């Protein structure tokens, strides 16, 4: 009698345990349903999407002491499937000296019904909050590349503009591109 | 020992029902917030669907459940956010004889980018759903109020129309307010 | 003992109640999948994929698709497929048909529900789609108020030959899906 209540006891403290390894991944299951959501919440269909980034100087620093991946959006709701790569000290031919802002093609759900490649004319534009002068950067794809033909990846390899912005301009009194410590970088794809 | 393990189970299972009693409530705004999802609008008009209307009538005419909050709405993906609260039995100068309804200002992701004040003309209609004058009532908000000043937290302070329509008419024979214990209201802020 | 007995009984409530918490997860996942799939201009697009095997357990049924709207305050609408096809076209056709179904704003709309349908089967070349389309009429029960969840549907039987499907000649099934597109005018 006294031998089976413990290993009652001890079945139990086992089934507790378990309880909470399984508590533990119904939350992050609940987790990324909650970021599912949010992407939902980001997204345009129209190929203008605004990128408000906070936090600034801290990533700054963080880059410089990695690279962030803009909310997902689309040209049109059955359109190209795009998100933004952002470097804050640069890569490529701006290793250090720009913000380097590039496209990625995104494998969208309906890739089999759009011409290849991606040609769309892309602009970029880091707001100025104070004046309306902002900074703006445009280029069309480099045709075929592995970055703009059909992906079979769930992204292809980011391209664009490695010098789309200096950091030295970053903050002149001239204009105000960050402000309370946030940028707001804007594109606009031509539909 | 039996005692202490028989005891840290207590306090474990305990443990287990609170964090359970998370997920749960968790899941459920989870839930909640999907549905505020639904119902947004990007276009500065809203229409708000008020169901089992003969209920929260009374429900307010109790101390119980007096304001009702729309989900958020915008006047574009990028615009002002807003909502709206709905007085069932009346606020201020209304309370008692008249739906209140107001708009709130909310705080948006990208109000640092907008014009402050929020200026645009606003328009509150009490939809008839059988053929007849709807009731209609706008207004420009005023500058110099704080409604309309950039928000500084989660909302500004409400505004609109505390004497929008009568109580007394709301189910009234002659016209199709409520309709199956059901109410329609729109509201349309002018987009520049 | 008993504390361990009701200890065994709260124990085994957490583990009910968990898969409950479950069942509700995959529940509220569908709605959000639901909610990306759905377009409000009155035009939507049906991707199915993984089509043989759902041909095969046709002949051993149909689908509905997502819901979509004519605008975010207009007639809720849905697509039903059947890929063995139903009367005049049963095993031979795809019978593609759209469903008038119940939208919270009902009351504010005007009916019969009067706009056109066009169905499309996509090839995913270049050219040709198969189309087809229709207004509806006035008098039919597919299209006046929904006084339940769905109306009964109405549409094309005999849209789509089941032979010519997978002909290598066309590209409406390739990679195993194939995509229909339905646009309602406005």
């Amino acid at each position: 009698q006294s031998q089976l209540d413990r290993e009652r006891i001890l079945s139990l403290e086992q089934r507790v345990v378990e309880l909470q390894q399984t508590l533990a991944q119904k939350d992050q299951a609940l987790g990324k349903l909650e970021q599912s959501l949010r992407l939902m919440e980001e997204a345009s269909f129209d190929g203008t999407f605004l990128w408000k980034i906070t936090n600034v100087t801290r990533r700054c620093h963080e880059s410089a002491c990695v690279s962030l991946f803009s909310p997902a959006f689309y040209t049109a709701k059955y359109g190209y499937k795009l998100c933004l790569r952002l470097y804050l000290n640069g890569d490529g031919t701006g290793k250090r000296t720009h913000l380097s802002l590039f496209i990625v093609i995104m494998r969208g759900e309906y890739d089999a019904l759009l011409p290849w490649p991606f040609r769309n004319k892309v602009t970029f534009m880091l707001l100025d909050q104070n004046n309306r002068e902002h900074a703006i950067d445009a280029f069309r794809p480099d045709l075929s590349s592995a970055s703009f033909q059909r992906p079979q990846s769930e992204t292809n390899v980011a391209s664009g503009c490695p010098l789309f912005f200096p950091l030295s301009k970053l903050q002149s009194p001239k204009h105000a591109y960050v402000k309370d410590d946030t940028m707001f970088l804007k594109c606009i794809v031509e539909t």
